[PDB]
């Protein structure tokens, strides 16, 4: 059930109106080592989107220009590490870091997992008069003019979410991957598949004869999505689980062993809860054969709830991110090695 | 006043006596380049001392041998522990666990054990001496070994001043002992202070004696203050330097970790970090040097902060905390380091 997750995401993007104030100029340098696609990804990231709400940003790649912040990956400006990879920050080289790790380094570190950036993208994609997911009226993501292509590009997804189709009436499980360098994921696919065919839409263990173009639509045509990170890391939860929720399919998840902190464990199969893959496949078989249990899981809120409110772990929100950067900007300390 | 610091350190070293000499084996891999001298030094470090209280330690320097832990900061897939004397944060991609100076919490993966604690271990050992002016509680751990008798002979001036046989006011102004020249802020501050009041240099940097002092602690005891600067700034980076000051019965003029007040009672030393510039700090040093009362108030303060009268090490650093950290490491089978 993606709608409640979207609802919470939208709330988490709520910030105070500053009418009398005007977004001051903020100059951000990105390291030269950064290639063009990496610069375009950063400009399109939720982090950039959030900061553009409070600052008039100029992004550039000139080391001779004095900047407010400099973003990199492994000068006397404040350096900020930000990556999508399963890589812990080097604090000798970077003054501040944004990542997935479950670590507390006071003002020097902020946890903002890639799933939050994937939610940003889903939210914008749903500002469409034909989308099956609703954005609260007049909220930030409802501000831009909507598109009208959603239903056309995701027919089966709209249909199942729109209750015009039966969720039980679908294929077994999808697997979309093109990075082959992930043994555990490759081996769980082989395992599961030898018990029930699993459909492959990416370069890896491909079964279609081509590589799916719309992962979203493709996942909506199956009851489950084999949802493995490329490696294990505590707190390392990427876009993958978000793609499963959004596509209205049960995620069979592996990657971050602490993923239950981030998402409602009743809403997905957590392979980390089992002692071996066999026991996990035993639970996956059960769900596929017990319609109630299957539907119960598919209708759970993807988020955990506390004090009557669904919540993102450690209250990840636009305000948390903005406060983290306001503290960086106001502090003159340079922590990196010189 | 080193005595109360030594008293807290000794209590922090209190743990239960191992039941009947059946200490399980612990194999630790260390630097392959280490010679017998670095090995000797390691076998005498506080971490080794603490672990030897609960394990029978074997050190490994052969790369083709299995170990329970792989230490240091030079065995890709072993249980790796980062530990360095440098002002360097851990690479948690490469190391499963780390011990350092950073004020960071990474749950079971990180423990803060500043070098100052290891320096205290060495001072404690050196005062298990029948001629020392500092006392180790009876029958406690550092008093269990046989005591030496050379302390006073090597630290006459130090013993005199601590033994109340010398006047602390009747001493030179300030000592500076450094041989690592690559320390801008430090070298410059000496120049700043020396230009107002001569500072005696005992190391290779800004040396004024004509030779390098052999016993740092005896030398520092002959001056009212000790210019005690770290080589670089780092939050939590407090090394053996400030301990050497306390031990020498002289007031540390400190700069290094901006948060040093968490570790030590700020009424016991001059925290250069508390001033917007160096002039202001030397103006405060100038004042202490010329107001006997304020000077003696500072020299007599407990080096440690206290809570409800009880002195404490910041975050309760202790042999128990360190042993618990290692017991968790040893019993946890999760591999955290990048697994190729
Ligand atoms: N539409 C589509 N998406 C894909 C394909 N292959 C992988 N993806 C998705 O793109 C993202 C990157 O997956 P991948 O390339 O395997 O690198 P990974 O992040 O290391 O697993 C994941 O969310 C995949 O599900 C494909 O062939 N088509
Ligand atoms: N006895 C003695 N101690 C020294 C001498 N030079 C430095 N030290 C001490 O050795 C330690 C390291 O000093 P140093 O070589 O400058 O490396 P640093 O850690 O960067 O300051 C400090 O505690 C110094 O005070 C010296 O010439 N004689």
């Amino acid at each position: 059930m993606f709608q409640p997750l979207l609802d919470a995401y939208v709330e988490s993007a709520s910030i105070e109106k500053m009418a009398s104030k005007s977004p001051p100029p903020l100059k951000i340098a990105v390291a030269n080592w950064w290639g063009d696609e990496e610069i375009k990804e950063f400009k399109n990231s939720v982090l950039y989107f959030i900061l553009s709400q409070r600052y008039t940003i100029t992004l550039h790649q000139n080391p001779n220009e004095f900047s407010d912040l400099v973003f990199g990956n492994p000068q006397n400006a404040k350096r900020v590490f930000y990556t999508g990879e399963n890589e812990s920050p080097n604090f000798n080289l970077f003054d501040y870091a944004i990542g997935f790790d479950e670590l507390d380094f006071n003002d020097r570190y902020l946890r903002m997992p890639l799933y939050y950036d994937r939610l940003h993208h889903k939210a914008e994609s749903v500002n469409d008069t034909t989308a099956p997911y609703k954005l609260k009226d007049n909220s930030l993501y409802a501000l831009k003019k909507p598109s009208h292509c959603f239903k056309e590009k995701h027919p089966n997804l709209c249909a199942v979410v729109n209750d015009e189709s039966d969720p039980l009436k679908r294929g077994f499980a999808s697997f979309v991957a093109s990075n082959p360098n992930a043994p555990i994921r490759n081996a769980f696919y082989d395992a599961l598949n030898s018990i029930e065919p699993v459909t492959g839409g990416g370069s890896v263990r491909n079964t279609l004869g081509y590589n799916v173009k719309n992962k979203n639509e493709f996942l909506s045509q199956y009851k489950f999505n084999l949802c493995f990170e490329n490696t294990q890391g505590y707190g390392y939860v990427t876009e993958k689980i978000i793609d499963a929720y959004f596509s209205h399919t049960i995620p069979i998840y592996w990657g971050s062993p602490s993923v239950a902190k981030d998402f409602n464990p009743k809403s997905f199969v957590n392979v980390h809860d089992f002692k071996n893959f066999d026991e996990a496949i035993d639970y996956i078989k059960y769900l596929h054969t017990h319609k109630n249990a299957y539907l119960d899981m598919l209708y759970e809120n993807p988020l955990n709830t506390l004090d009557g409110k669904a919540y993102f772990y450690q209250n990840l929100s636009f305000k948390k991110i903005l406060a983290f950067f306001k503290t960086i900007l106001e502090n003159d300390t340079i922590y990196h090695d010189n």
